[PDB]
């Protein structure tokens, strides 16, 4: 793909160069190969990146861990196995694909699928602008005497130089993921840090690998476990404790029935549902993805506490202990040394007290950043509708006498309430970066 | 162990010679044992079963069927691992142990266990009386001037010639298992079976094999998979079809952590919280036992729908079929055919036509049959009680003023209310039955 | 691909269309491709095969049966991921593929992949010419009264009409897989069937589904695994004996450093070793393909020998029996009844008597049918060679003053001698493809 | 079991208190225990043991590792699984069996295994002399003027102070198990350590477990696996290297039918064929112990190799490397440096050099130690036998005009060669010490 200039009119800008972004960026270079698409002027387009090159949850990338799913859902795939961005493909080009055949797994290591989608956004290098910021995204009219919009203006903080750059487009899409989300009761302090923030600022707090730290997590979900897990080898002699309000870790349902709800072709049949029937339907199948750790993990710590038995009978002496039916009812971290002292009650319905160098919360993700963004565009929606309605392309509903056919915002990660638990995930992408470039690009993509 | 004479007063009556009362038999016998107790008059002892000899849910013994537990939770190795009556030592009689070793599995065919128990049972064929169905348990007062019970008589039905038998006995357990729970909808037709009678009863309806019989099973739990799977190799050339209100089949959570629910000491911390606790326990653990089927199971059912997929893609086709969320609306049974007319719609709140020659109903067990039995002897409750409230050690609450102390009925299996998931199970059998010898016959052992 | 005119002179004829041959085919159709090789007149090409259609081992089709190699090595996507013809694009077009992913198997069923092959096979119709089966190649000069030879006629008998066509090329690939392999001291019988024939006549022999037949078994590989194990479910009241000169069945080793043999890259250093290295290696690594059974397969027949145990603790009443360290020594086979009467004797170095309907004998192939077709082109080796010597590239010595440079002959599928254990696998077919095209078509591709 | 004065004339004297004299300890208590055995003066044993308390192979205690075999196959399940020295029983003494029964293994830590055995030997310490390093038998005759020997002097070495002490006994047992087995073309240097020796004298050579080493193990078989991947964690710096004659890691059979050699019953069969047949066997079965590595093991270290691969695809690079077909011709370690100088070729029949820290040796071991010891007593062989001769039942041939009928010699775990592979291992045990018993104390036993 070739750049466009910044002062030109852009026919897409998309927020976020993650997955769900990429996966546009390859469907649309697909779109365009005649090798793949017999029908195929290239769309003006850039991707703004607030990241200084591409990453994907840096800050989880822990030794060891493994993906959730199976390499076939990967970012081509599922959409084209002939697309050159397969993840065959791609151990083909590393001399890796026979090496890999060997290994008889569905689930690469995260770091090596990280890798993978490196390897296909540096083909995209031309159109992603990175260490941009997005803002907020402003309503723009080509005739500003009319009462008709029909582009947007983009604006960006260059996050080295702090610098704002405007960049103007028919269409925006959103995909900018989630954002740390926080108990309200927790006070802040540096010796508490989210899981996004694990291999990235854990060690610049805790600096000697060898020292008797005591570390706490908080959560019971595949964060928690992974983080609980890791300590254990990265700290060798430090003492830690699963903090969690459940009973117990449970496992992720990956049996192939339930999972049949992330297959691409199931978005029609739930996004068709209303939304009592969405809302009931989300938390029957919530034990797939939320607050759930992948059986393997759960067994290998069992495992672990199963050999502290072996070697002390008494459970208040284990150098790394799980304290379930808890929560925390009061952090003091006003004292004078390293550590701060948590205090816990049951998580039952009308206790102990830790003293810990640090607290790992894993409490999962908020993805309502978009709302920010968006403030300026609040005007645009249907007279008195106060939340966005994406419609089955993603396509936010805007009043058709406000708005031209031509403008539009697209919405992609956020979208689990009306697209299903799939929405946020890798499951997807490959189709729906597919339907995406037909919805954005249909009309020039039709022409030829 | 010795008999007692009918007219003798007993010392303990049990109703039901399943695995409840089994491992209550076996645990007296262990404690009665110099080389495993060494405190060790025979307790005056009976048990009365309706069944003409031992067996174990011989109408669900399917072909290839497994247990779903740990040979180690057997009647007798978690309370004494040296008893004569674990598992491994049965093995080790039949001359087998060795080749079962070499299987390397924890869960025996379900006919492997029967065998196991039966081989158990054998062994009290002295204070055992089959064919004997108890109808009811009476008050009775040694003086009947006085206002005080001080024994039961426990009468029962000879089921070949239905004559009735008495016993007189201090103390009685009630340990009768469950009774086929049918939905209340549908209508009494001997095409319309219970999954307990599948083995029993529907080869006597649908006589040939070979013939392209429409079966219907009705359910989504282990029973309801079990069947399905069943019919498709028992009818070869019948067509299946398995509907279901869910939207799929569940796999049981076994997953460490969370299976320690099953643990014999964790009864203590069930029974010990409140009303309210406890019921939001139990539904927080539904997935463990409850409408829930083996993970092995369910992907071997899904590998078989994938095969019919390669043969043939329009599913309306296929000879095997799932209908999830999928409610009976009418059946329609007084037809001049052979077979009844299903008629379907969604399960979802506010479809098709189905004829088969049979329906299978796994719609699990009512375990409230012994408040039928214990109707006469309702009013030595506390008054105003109009439920019984067992102990932790599984007595009945009776008034004290009303009730002697050396008398008293205990409760086995139904008890999940007040004692856990495990209360119905094989889980925790071997230490509950040493509990109850315990709590039954303490006074007597303590003696010697 | 174009047709080629019978009478016209080919650039190549392949004798055989199994997979070594589809993989040639379509390693030409990628070669041939722009999308593909930026490179790309289309060669002059035949493919003769003797069956009516394409068919891959139709007589050991067994239900059930799986792969033993992982889907990755497909008849593409080790040389191009990118291939129209990969099992993932296969099952793209077929609309299987979420649904072949929900399954987490690298092991297809034998009916699936051949159904794939078909599939792939079925593009090249125009190029092949079934129901003729190859006789003989002979040589030809296009000056006659020259010395020297630079094409060859290759005849073949149409199946249906007896008919014998002429077709001549200027290269010839010989790729017809192996024949039957029978022991020398059995009779011929229609009751002894080889394991190849299977599905195909041993039905027609023992019409009855129902009967208790008696039915041996001979070997103790793959095929002798799998035929016995399918015997007992499509003969379900059979009496049947597997017969075995080795005390066990064995399992196939697919660990993965022992499993690089299988390796594609492999091949040049196989290949450069002396004939007494490579004698040994193949030797050292028997264990991964000749007989030896799936490990599952090994487990699931022990499990049902245990539950005959189970059943009967006498091993001489169980209706399916293994006889292990046995060699057959007699046949009597000319009695008035249906059974022939099979002598046993130690398989030691210095018994009983069966009475069976039918002897399956899974004995493996041969691979030497490629010498009684090139029986007259013998004499264009170097002086005193009385064996074929395939180079790397597959091509076959000759004596360069007898054989022009643009005239040749290649071996395929026949080669484990040189070659390794690959050889008559699928292992490395899609990559052998690739460098087959480059070594016949070489000069013509190089052009463009 | 009582203790035996010094000088009184001991009924059996057992030299070494490993697994197998613990077994015949076990079965012995079991046989003299009334609660077992029916037919139930004690024995005047005693156990020499050299080490100062009891030990299973402490120098590979490694971390993480596990049994090679089912906990049922434990000191005492497969003779009676009643006995009070079952694992379970063990499990159920410790308060840990419900937990262990949620790990869903069959193979404990080696860990836990070792503290089990160390759990059954504490019950002997009345009977082992710890400390004693046995040095030599000696022919004793209670009448000295006669030509008949009818007792043994087992004289030892005390480990602490150095004094010999004299025993003397009608019956003799050496269970003593191997000794490192050396490579004789490698010099003695402090630096070269076998497996045998990895966890105690390793730590000692290389103190600093953050220090860039460079550390060579030999072998391919389960201790070169384990120490290779064990290095990678203890040492997380290091630069380890696996040399290897052999191409591959092989895994172990364990598969169910080729696993039967392993069944006590087996020994029978095996003891009774030829030598000739025997050696044959031994051979045949080779995959199963010897020179093998479980498959769990060559999965982790071969996805360890992978991972080194994805970082960086030029293996010459790599931290941790295998090295296969390669034999170690000289050794330079006479030079200034920390390191030895490793020269390597090709272990092919008619390459490159490495610096190491240390050089771990995993070349198995010798069973010949017993030789030494009963130098003395080779006389009483018959005339001309230049070898010990056990029985089925493990005692010596001797020349019955030379040694009384009351006195004998027996020998445990080196026999493979007359009573198959499973002599040395713990597979059969439990069996071999009931018949021990049976054969050392059976006059005794029988007179009760
Ligand atoms: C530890 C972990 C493991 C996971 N593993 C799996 C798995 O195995 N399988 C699976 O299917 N899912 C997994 N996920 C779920 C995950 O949400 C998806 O895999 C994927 O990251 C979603 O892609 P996305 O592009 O929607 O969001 P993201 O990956 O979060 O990408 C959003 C991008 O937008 C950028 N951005 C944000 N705000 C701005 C702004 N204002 N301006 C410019 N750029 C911005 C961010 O820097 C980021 O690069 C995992 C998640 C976590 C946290
Ligand atoms: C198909 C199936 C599979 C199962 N598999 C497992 C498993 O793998 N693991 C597990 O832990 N649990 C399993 N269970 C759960 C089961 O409830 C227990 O295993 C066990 O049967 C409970 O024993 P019980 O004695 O309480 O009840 P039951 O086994 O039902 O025994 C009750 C006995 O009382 C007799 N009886 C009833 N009424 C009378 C009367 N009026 N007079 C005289 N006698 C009477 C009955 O004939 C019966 O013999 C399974 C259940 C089913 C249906
Ligand atoms: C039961 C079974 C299962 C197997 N499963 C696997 C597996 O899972 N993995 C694996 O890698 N390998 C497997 N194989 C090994 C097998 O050899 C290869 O998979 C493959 O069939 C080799 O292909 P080929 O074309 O070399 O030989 P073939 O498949 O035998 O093809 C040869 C073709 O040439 C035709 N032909 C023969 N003679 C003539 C003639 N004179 N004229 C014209 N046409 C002729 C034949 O009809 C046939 O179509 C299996 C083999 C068997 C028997
Ligand atoms: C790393 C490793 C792992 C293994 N794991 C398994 C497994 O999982 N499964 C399995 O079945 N087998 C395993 N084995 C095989 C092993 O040989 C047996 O498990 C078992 O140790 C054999 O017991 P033993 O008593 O015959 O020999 P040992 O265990 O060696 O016991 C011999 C004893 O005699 C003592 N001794 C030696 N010489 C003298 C003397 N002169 N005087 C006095 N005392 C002496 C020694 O100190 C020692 O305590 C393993 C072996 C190794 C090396
Ligand atoms: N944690 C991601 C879950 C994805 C789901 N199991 C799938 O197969 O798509
Ligand atoms: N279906 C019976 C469940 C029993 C439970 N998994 C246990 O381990 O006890
Ligand atoms: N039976 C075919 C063996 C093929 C080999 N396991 C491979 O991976 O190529
Ligand atoms: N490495 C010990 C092998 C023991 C054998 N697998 C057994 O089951 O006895």
């Amino acid at each position: 793909l070739r750049s466009t200039p910044q002062d030109e009119l852009h026919d897409l800008l998309c927020v976020g160069f993650g997955p769900a972004s990429l996966a546009i960026a390859i469907a649309l270079h697909d779109a365009l190969d005649p090798r793949l698409n017999k029908s195929a002027a290239q769309p003006k387009i850039c991707f703004l990146e607030r990241q200084k090159q591409f990453a994907w949850h840096s800050g989880m990338l822990v030794p060891g861990s493994k993906m959730q799913i199976s390499f076939i859902k990967d970012l081509a795939t599922l959409r084209d196995p002939r697309s050159s961005f397969t993840f065959l493909n791609y151990l083909h080009q590393k001399g890796r694909l026979i090496h890999f055949t060997n290994l008889s797994t569905f689930l690469p290591a995260r770091l090596e699928f990280e890798d993978y989608m490196r390897w296909c956004a540096q083909q995209f290098s031309d159109v992603v602008a990175y260490g941009e910021e997005v803002v907020e995204v402003i309503p723009g009219k080509s005739d500003p005497s009319s009462s008709v919009v029909d582009f947007f203006t983009v604006r960006s903080r260059n996050v080295e130089t702090g610098e704002i750059s405007a960049r103007r487009t028919r269409k925006v899409v959103i995909a900018i993921g989630g954002t740390a989300k926080m108990p309200s009761g927790l006070p802040q302090d540096p010796r508490i840090i989210h899981s996004s923030k694990y291999c990235t600022t854990l060690p610049a707090l805790l600096k000697d690998k060898s020292k008797p730290y005591n570390i706490a997590v908080l959560g019971s979900g595949q964060s928690a476990a992974e983080i609980f897990h890791d300590l254990q080898k990265r700290y060798p002699n430090s003492r830690t404790t699963l903090i969690m309000a459940d009973s117990a870790m449970r496992p992720s349902d990956d049996s192939p029935f339930v999972n049949e709800i992330f297959n691409p072709e199931r978005v029609d049949k739930f996004y068709s549902q209303s939304a009592a029937e969405r809302q009931r339907s989300l938390l029957a199948d919530k034990a797939t993805n939320y607050s759930v750790v992948r059986l393997e993990l759960i067994e290998e710590i069992y495992n672990d506490m199963y050999l502290q038995r072996v070697k002390n009978p008494d459970e208040t002496q284990w150098q790394h202990r799980i304290l379930p039916e808890r929560k925390i009812t009061r952090v003091e971290h006003h004292g004078p040394q390293s550590r701060m002292r948590i205090h816990l009650k049951s998580s039952k319905p009308e206790k102990e007290t830790l003293e810990v160098d640090a607290l790992m919360v894993a409490t999962g993700y908020n993805r309502n950043a978009h709302e920010r963004l968006l403030s300026k565009v609040q005007h645009l929606r249907p007279t008195g509708q106060d939340q966005w309605k994406p419609h089955r392309d993603y396509r936010v509903e805007m009043d058709p006498s406000k708005v031209s056919s031509e403008a539009g915002i697209w919405l992609q990660g956020c979208n689990e309430r009306t697209h299903g638990l799939s929405d946020s995930l890798l499951s997807v992408l490959a189709v729906r970066g597919g339907e995406m470039v037909q919805s954005i690009f249909g009309e020039q993509l039709e022409r030829a």
